[PDB]
């Protein structure tokens, strides 16, 4: 009379979640961290090989030390960029080399740098198409097909770059290999180009496969290691905070048609807010993606036609008069929901000044209809297409809602019309919103589907077309690779309105979706091994 | 070009009230604690004597042992409620002993168990007189005095045997010879009587006294001290937790011009709220306080007449949309203030299942508005006539707010009905609220008004009646006298609709009223040796 996706239970009991008393919670490793920062920062100032720095910048940046370099980074690439006249689209073909100028190309339209899709261009051979003697160079090679992932619509020397680099990957890894652990860097990268690939949540191996490397800094390694460290005491600080309020509201038990997955619902904010200093952001967003997977259970799965009609519009016009008026599971929800963005709207109006409820809570509304439209098709069997699907799609998600409601705490200061502008659902907001959806709707769909949910993408897909359901994967890859496109270049600006620590979030949001839905299992849902770097980037301690 | 309180910070610190923890809360503490009980139980149960059993249930209570003596302090007073015939109309002759009589009236009484007036007669001489033949039993005519305490206009028997042995005690105590040290025990009910002492801030001096008393039984003293401990200790955590939430809303430094007395605030509620389970209802309560310790402040001291009248409406029409047009103070206050109330509505709704916001909004609503006919009668020339005033500060002096905050959280279930017959507010409310008020008028007045604000009743008084300080002193003192007796009659009563716990606590802020504001502003800023009683019921531990 009612049904329930059966999740289980979050694998991470209370007593653990608040046991979990540090260690590194402490300053004196800071101080020692902060004092390595030094050596490092100046390693790095005294270098000389340019491409070595491009080569330290790429590692600090692996293993999550970017915080500390960070105007270092800009000097240092602001100068290759001017002593290597990148600027200039048309070339000058110092036939360069194939590896360090896909790194400092890499590296400088990461960190915004103009630098023209004909660089790439002294590499090939007069037939227009890729020099096919570069096919042996690997280092380099290995590099360019991670140049490609830079690009933006009509740019095919990068998107021809990528196929070339990608084909002879391909064949060295296939056959034994030149080496060995280039085999597995090899396909590290061919299973998800650094450009795709979160930093945080995967620094570790990169932590250890730079300890086993010769060249090897310890200053560094170990300067690594210790940061490494005293964020995740820090995680867990933010972790128990989260927690404490999950279990205050108590859904646990008064309202469990709903996954509870506290943890891995803070965890994905390990990746979505990188820049150490947010951490209200990335408590607040433990709550958020929660409210938010009980609000879609919710729509997918207990309630009703009328209950959701009903609690869709309640929340419209945020009446908590008539609070009591919806079912009982409905009220402790809204109400919930009413008290988060209440608390904190206080911490906004608190500490910058200004009454953002009228903001959160809109974010939440819409969230919630188009939650609405879904549950109506599927009850009303209304079975859409591919386009009317991921045009809800991109929002039912929520990638809004959790994006705007970070918008407010990751930017120091706002006016109005950032606001507004923002809140169009300003076009970043779409794409890495179509990212994390279209990734988790590759993840998910057949129990989505299955236990109940309208059809997916994948699934519209193939019903459109008429089509195998491995040519609804790659279309549905390709959809992806399309909005990266697409956000690449709004990242690297619009004259975008939104300021640094933002835009980053709205990146690692369709970064951080790739990871969590790559084997698969929801934002947790089953967690495969999504456990493994979960325990490991949160609970278990480096060597 | 805003007034201000000319206040003194929390005298404790932060960092201290954050950190004081006290090994009591280890549960073998209370272990060993409750296997004291069963054998005090033990040795009361078993006791004989019923003038033995009644000064035994009256030390457990007055340390502080009320609550896991309950079902006793029953059995044995029905007991002798029942043998000695207590429910009979007669009985007298001229032979009941003083002690026992009215020891065993006070505590049947306060039991609310019914004792006529008459009994007292057959102490009487010819005339219908009290026997001066008595001015000797002293132990007698103090525990007579101390049961005059317990009547009801009706009683003239118990009004005039108040006098008698208050005259007589004086005597004793200007005799330095008749003991010694039982001239403090006499002297100290005749500062405040057994009647009206909240025993909580009361019992460390009652261990130590029992401790010194010969005849003392060990196991009591014993089981009394490691209880005063343990429950010293769970107050400390609520303090914290009070304290946690003070902290937050930031009006320490947001909303200055208040007086920052959090611990103060919570302190109160020690008194109030002396059944050790109500653990929220004295957390809630620390906040409560606070609130309302500051939007009073806001409206006799910092806010303007149009700024209040203004906060008074908004709050009256209770909305965060136009909360956007208060000042910056008046938004963070509403806001703040809202978001309690819809918090603590949703623990209640969380546990016990029903939406109690629509009355602590209007709890707050109806405060606020008697804040603001006082604040205009301040601005707005008008100098109340002493009854005009007593009607407004009953209600003005916060008292049903607090208490109607309350009920929910002692009352597992209750009835629209009940809640509504306690939100005309009932008689019992008002009573106690006028004590809590006159106690404070009496205790405040002095800075209150030269400091700026409206004549509190001590000065109508003498205005109206162009009297001299004494007398208008007198007078509230004696009214504080009636007030109380209209609450002996609503505690016991007939039917009230309110339980055992809730009335308690009705009675309960009339008598830690009587404690703060005894040596003056008490509740927080001079607070004398208010200081020592915190201090001691809060920090410093026993033996
Ligand atoms: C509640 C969802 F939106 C999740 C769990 C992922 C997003 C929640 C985060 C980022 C904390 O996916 P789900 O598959 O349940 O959404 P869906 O109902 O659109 O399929
Ligand atoms: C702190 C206040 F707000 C009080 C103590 C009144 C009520 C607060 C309590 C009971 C702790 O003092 P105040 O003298 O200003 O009361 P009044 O202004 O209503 O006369
Ligand atoms: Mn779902
Ligand atoms: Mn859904
Ligand atoms: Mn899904
Ligand atoms: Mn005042
Ligand atoms: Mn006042
Ligand atoms: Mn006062």
């Amino acid at each position: 009379m009612r049904r329930s996706g059966n999740y289980n239970p979050s694998r991470w009991d209370v007593n653990f979640i608040q046991s979990l008393l540090s260690d590194y919670k402490e300053d004196k490793h800071v101080i020692r961290a902060s004092e390595l920062v030094t050596l490092v920062k100046m390693e790095l100032e005294k270098e000389t090989d340019q491409i070595r720095q491009l080569e330290l910048i790429d590692d600090l940046q692996r293993m999550g030390l970017s915080d500390h370099f960070q105007n270092e980074f800009k000097e240092i690439l602001s100068s290759i960029y001017l002593d290597h006249h990148y600027y200039k689209n048309p070339f000058p073909k110092e036939e360069r080399d194939l590896y360090s100028t896909s790194l400092a190309f890499r590296l400088l339209r990461e960190h915004g740098f103009q630098v023209a899709q004909e660089v790439f261009d002294s590499f090939k051979n007069e037939e227009g198409e890729f020099k096919e003697s570069l096919s042996d160079d690997t280092r380099g090679l290995l590099q360019l097909y991670e140049a490609s992932f830079l690009l933006t619509e009509g740019e095919t020397t990068l998107e021809s770059a990528r196929e070339f680099a990608t084909k002879f990957l391909e064949e060295k890894v296939n056959e034994g290999g030149v080496d060995g652990d280039l085999l597995t860097r090899i396909a590290y990268s061919l299973d998800i180009p650094l450009h795709w690939r979160i930093k945080r949540p995967n620094a570790p191996v990169w932590i250890e496969w730079y300890r086993k490397r010769p060249d090897m800094n310890p200053v560094v390694l170990e300067l690594a290691i210790l940061d490494l460290n005293i964020v995740q005491a820090q995680f867990q600080e933010e972790l128990k905070e989260s927690f404490r309020w999950w279990r205050n509201t108590g859904f646990v038990e008064k309202l469990p048609f709903a996954r509870d997955r506290l943890v891995e619902c803070y965890f994905w904010n390990t990746g979505i807010i990188e820049p150490r200093q947010h951490a209200s952001a990335r408590i607040m967003m433990g709550k958020v993606n929660a409210l938010i997977t009980v609000i879609d259970d919710i729509y997918d799965v207990y309630g009703t036609l009328e209950e959701l009609e009903q609690f869709t519009d309640l929340i419209r016009r945020w009446d908590i008069n008539s609070i009591d008026q919806l079912p009982d599971y409905m009220q402790l929800c809204f109400l919930a929901l009413n008290n988060f963005v209440d608390d904190t709207s206080y911490d906004v109006m608190k500490e910058k000044g200004v009454n953002v409820i009228p903001y959160l809570r809109q974010s939440w509304v819409d969230l919630a209809d188009k939650y609405m439209v879904e549950a109506r098709w599927f009850y009303g069997g209304h079975k859409p297409s591919l386009e009317e699907y991921l045009e809800n799609s991109w929002q039912s998600i929520s990638g809004p809602c959790m994006l705007t409601h970070i918008f407010f705490r990751v930017t120091d200061s706002f006016t109005k019309e950032t606001v507004d502008s923002l809140y169009k659902y300003h076009d970043l907001v779409r794409w890495s919103s179509f990212v994390l959806r279209l990734a988790d709707d590759l993840g998910t769909s057949v129990e989505e589907v299955s236990r109940g949910d309208v059809p997916k993408s994948l699934q519209c897909y193939m019903s459109d077309y008429n089509a195998s359901e491995a040519e609804a994967r790659k279309h549905v890859k390709w959809l992806i690779a399309e909005v990266w496109k697409k956000m690449n270049a709004e990242r690297v600006s619009k004259d975008s309105p939104f300021g640094k620590d933002f835009i980053g979030c709205a990146v690692d949001l369709g970064r951080m979706a790739q990871l969590m839905y790559h084997n698969g299992d929801g934002h947790g849902t089953q967690h495969p091994i999504i456990h493994q770097q979960m325990t490991r980037t949160l609970f278990e301690p480096f060597a």
